[PDB]
Parts: structure tokens; sequence; C-alpha cells
């Protein structure tokens, strides 16, 4: 496993963190 853009695929896959794309992968 990987970094910020492995926290972002963690965003888009817990489901339900927030609505805001290039700013978002943060939840």
């Amino acid at each position: 496993g990987l970094x910020r853009k492995x926290l972002c695929a963690x965003a888009k896959k817990k489901g339900k963190c927030k609505g805001a794309x290039k700013l978002x992968c943060k939840c």
C-alpha cells in the first residue's frame, strides 16, 4: 500500500467522506 492519493482512494472507498474534489480526499 501507499500516501495522499491511498488517503483519497480511503475517501472514495469508506464511502460517506465529503463534496468539494481537489481539496475532499481529506476525511
